[PDB]
């Protein structure tokens, strides 16, 4: 909408207060004009029609329970935009400052979030399996990263290419969580998953097997559930990424860690220069090796660590 840029205040899903960029024109709208061609947050009103209505508020204060998912979707989309711009020199998901759109209050009791090809969509959860999923910065960044992938490598959402697609979203979701630097970890979705159970999460990158996911290529799933295991086999790549950054010895193979910033540089370059819609795990290894070679040199520790990490997870 046309209006003037304003700054509202509200509370997110986890009860924390934050400022949000809004737009005033009769109402205050969840429209942040400070980033690219805008960040826009919509109310889906418990229905499944998308996007719903651009979020309108009479007083620029967003402290109602109903407001909390919208506050966080809007704010964490801004953090994710900032990460891609400041760290990777990428302007929004398309590299040309496309408007970022999210809808909250999607459906009833909806235990998921997704990118629908055009926008982010967040369920509220059923209150037992999840609370509203936009409360997780890693979840928000996971979703926006699907848009980045779709505009760049274009990894098809099934089998190995789809597991790479998923791992890219978990990797960058985690790197955005570390960028914001509030309780960062190598777990996925811990802030919004199972409010009645402490210490769990959807997935673990440091130890995928904790939540049943493979941590070695010999344990990959090749059935048909979950688009050929895209959220399952992602564990093999998530583990490799964790090892590149943090190091460790896994199935007897030792990896010297090189840190998160270099992990992100290597995988961002692989995603945007070398991967294609059909890349498999072996081709990801080759893309990561080439990316590290470009950035750090063929004799570098960084290249050596990429090779050891993929060796450790059984990907040649
Ligand atoms: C329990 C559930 C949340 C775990 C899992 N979800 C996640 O792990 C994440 C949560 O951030 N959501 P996502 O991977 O984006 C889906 C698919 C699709 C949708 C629209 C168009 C084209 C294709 C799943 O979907 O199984
Ligand atoms: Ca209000
Ligand atoms: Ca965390
Ligand atoms: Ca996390
Ligand atoms: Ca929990
Ligand atoms: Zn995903």
């Amino acid at each position: 909408i046309t209006g003037t840029s304003t700054v509202g205040v509200g509370r997110g899903v986890l009860g924390d207060q934050k400022n949000i960029n809004t737009t005033y024109s009769t109402y205050y709208y969840l429209q942040d004009n400070t980033r690219g061609n805008g960040i826009f947050t919509y109310d889906a009103k418990y229905r499944t029609t998308l996007p719903g209505s651009l979020w309108a508020d009479a007083d620029n204060q967003f402290f109602a329970s109903y407001d909390a998912p919208a506050v966080d979707a809007h704010y964490y989309a801004g953090v994710t935009y900032d990460y891609y711009k400041n760290v990777h020199n990428r302007l929004s998901y398309d590299g040309n400052n496309a408007a970022i759109r999210s809808s909250v209050h999607y459906s009833q009791g909806y235990n998921n979030a997704f990118w629908n090809g055009s926008q982010m969509v967040y369920g509220d959860g059923d209150g037992q399996t999840f609370i509203p999923l936009s409360g997780g910065i890693d979840v928000v960044a996971h979703e926006l990263t699907h848009a980045v992938t779709d505009y760049t490598a274009g990894l098809i959402y099934q089998n190995e290419s789809g597991a790479i697609n998923e791992a890219i979203s978990d990797i960058f979701g985690t790197l955005v969580e570390f960028y914001a630097n509030k309780n960062p970890d190598w777990e996925i979705g811990e802030d919004v998953y199972t409010p009645g159970i402490s210490g769990d999460s959807l997935r673990s990158m440091s130890d995928p097997a904790k939540y049943g996911d493979p941590d070695h290529y010999s344990k990959r799933y090749t059935g048909t559930q979950d688009n050929g295991g895209v959220h399952i086999n992602s564990g093999i790549i998530n583990k490799a990424a964790y090892l590149i950054s943090q190091g460790g010895t896994h199935y007897g193979v030792s990896v010297v860690g090189i840190g998160r910033d270099k992990l992100g540089k290597i995988f961002y370059r692989a995603l945007t220069q070398y991967l294609t819609p059909t890349s498999n795990f072996s081709q990801l290894r080759a893309a990561a090796v080439q990316s590290a070679t470009d950035l750090y040199g063929s004799t570098s520790q960084e290249v050596a660590s990429v090779k050891q990490a993929f060796d450790a997870v059984g990907v040649k």
